[PDB]
């Protein structure tokens, strides 16, 4: 039987970063947890590219630009929605999450998803630095669990 | 009238798994349960290839690099998803089966849905090992049956 | 005005289709009235290929398979699904509609949805052969009826 | 600033008219309210194409075929779903609506959506042709709207 | 074991229609429902003859002239019974279906039973076009295939 | 397509009124209603014959009596049952309806049925020339009516 | 038979609108609407004449004047009436409208009644440009259809 799975080692690999403004609060505290791992698993900040975007929406098709990159091993999505009073939420996060599904399939490179989708501004104080971990830190370590996979399979 | 169906019988068929790493305790039996299907059906272990992932949303992509090995007949998605607090559970499931279903699509090539979404962790633990029989065995036993009958159908 | 629409005489057609084996007791009444519809229409029983899937998840690949040969003039997808405890019966019903429909526009063919969603055990007996007559029966029309409206649209 | 309108005259312009045949007496109304428009609004009759389809269903590749024809302007998709005891609706009018809006990408052609969507029979008949104006009248409103743009637009 | 059962196809068989004039507005999509079912299943228009009588009362006499013809190979009873504040219906109901089966049985002709017996309004709307299909084209199925029957049977 | 029909002319049609004398006050009017129907619609009244009769249970005998005279064109029964204590009026109702339908089967001649059956008094008002019209101008317009089409269709 | 009926086609006619100053968030929208269905249905806008009125109670007197005056075609009548504390509403709208009415039947000329008439400032929005459509548009649309009318029917 072949086993193919990747280490949690973050040496030479090279990731990117997109980030909404929205939610700048939050945003950060995921930003901070996602480099912080990449950093301490080994890697290097020099080799992070960092990219902001005004919204959720936008998310999408700027891990397209990002992920069309050479030299880039894994993209990292973060951004936090927190449902409104309006159905606005459900369409919006219906389509982020479909477009970064979409372009990971398309694009055959891993695309992380770290977006934090919260009922209320409470649990996404939680999800973000607080009692249940940073989904930064945790799609961090996806995308550096996949980058080395990738490398074995392909 | 043509008929077409497939045997149950693994001889000579190789499977791809892809397994995600959450929900380790039942994710392990739902392996469990397809590699002894496999087996037990006449294939042999040397013939599968095992690809395990952080999570649930990397399914999709991991099966992509699978699925498009010339080597590989049909491919086994594994996975467990347990809804939270967060609406989270309903947009990774989604994307997931939306991924998984493209995909096979795509591909021309069986990729069976072997993946628990649950309420609460009783139905989880019910339907992997425990008195509803794992979907690991019922997704084994659908890609070896479509396995075979696409031999026949092409 | 010029009108298009099609007779239901189902002399010289060819007709494919894709029957789950799940929920065997109602699949099979599904598969008989869509027969009888097909040869009670003036089709010949030796003109119809069936293929046998494992479960509904199945179906879209293997009518894929079919759609695609020359000699079928529309496929009909024969399915039965009952809700469950888990939320497993949307992503799966969900996966199934969404393939025959991009299937469908894709390959520029008629491929009717013959597939039984059912929240009860009740319902999927009233819609299989009981009250509410079967789907197998109502998808057979609709596949005879696009199957002539395309030969005078094309 | 440049300023893109289309004026609601129908001199010269081709129409193409997709009509299920389930809820028959309905669906009856709304073609008979899509034509009324045409014509009062300049529009010929002998300019426009009716194809009758069994089901909703068929709609997305009936208006595949009309679309791609060069001498149609737009297309106008007419049918009545009517909510049952199933999750039957759900499934059909969510394929039916996915269908249309990517055929009217991919071509690049107005296709508009005149279909009635309704959870009680009351509902639907206020909408085809008593207290709330039938859907036909608004689609084929739209279509004359988008044919006059999309020849400025063009 | 001989079977005898009579196909769908109506070339080449004459029909009669009696129609009832009360209600008015669903006995016309009844009969709209019978025609198109007559004619979309290869029978011609010319062949057909319809009789108008003012209610239900009288649509056992009518059929007996029409069935007594010996150029009519069935003849089909349309007609729509609401049920009002008086006992009426009940002791009309009763009479035109006695009426219509001791017709049926003398002379050796099949006559079929399009007629809506309904408590409410909304329930023959829904039987005459809407949700339920009308009684019409149900009756003139059932009519064809009598009529293909008996030519075997006899 | 032949279509048989009655105009609402009178002109030289001969009829026979059979009245019961129970119900005296409502029965008047009913009858009333009749003549002035047939009088305004063309008929001469001494083209009429009237036939009075004890109670509801002889109007069948004595509308056998008038319609197998040879001048007779169509009979008009006329009646008055208001619903009592006993189950005496079910018995009542069921055998005139039921004769006078068998009598017009069997003398192939329109045998109108314009016998009131009331729950109450009140509804016998009603139905007897206040808020819903004379059931004897109801009749007579449907005696005509057969008269004329029986003329075609014979 | 002759039918009479009027195109939408706005070419050549020449149009007057009074609209009230109270209420005057709403009317602004209600003319706007009545100014756009009158481009767009190809009339000019140097062929209509805006005659502003303080009140609702002004504008039968304003229409008048306006419907007097050969080279106008037709009158639009806006203006917005919100039920207020006071019986007074009931007493401004009805000499409104009993206004309007009896100067269109004077002057024989079509006075198009555009003013909405609210229990709540709610539905007062709704039927102003949101969810009900503007009754600017509305009256503008009868008025073009009514002048297109009468000068067939004159």
């Amino acid at each position: 039987m072949e086993i193919y799975e990747g280490k949690l080692t973050a040496e030479g690999l090279r990731f990117g970063i997109v980030a909404s403004r929205f939610n700048h609060a939050l945003v950060d505290r995921l930003v901070e947890g996602a480099i912080d791992c990449i950093v301490r698993h080994g890697g290097r900040e020099e080799d992070i590219t960092l990219v902001r975007v005004p919204g959720s929406w936008e998310i999408p098709v700027a891990a397209g630009e990002l992920a069309r990159k050479e030299d880039i091993d894994a993209v990292i999505a973060i951004g936090v929605l927190i449902r409104g009073a309006t159905p606005h939420f459900d369409y919006i996060a219906s389509e982020v999450s479909k477009g970064l599904a979409n372009l990971s399939l398309e694009l055959r490179k891993p695309i992380t998803f770290g977006v934090i989708t919260a009922d209320t501004l409470e649990q996404a104080i939680e999800r973000a630095g607080t009692k249940h971990g940073n989904k930064g830190w945790e799609a961090a370590l996806s995308a550096i669990e996949m980058a080395n996979l990738f490398k074995s399979l392909r």
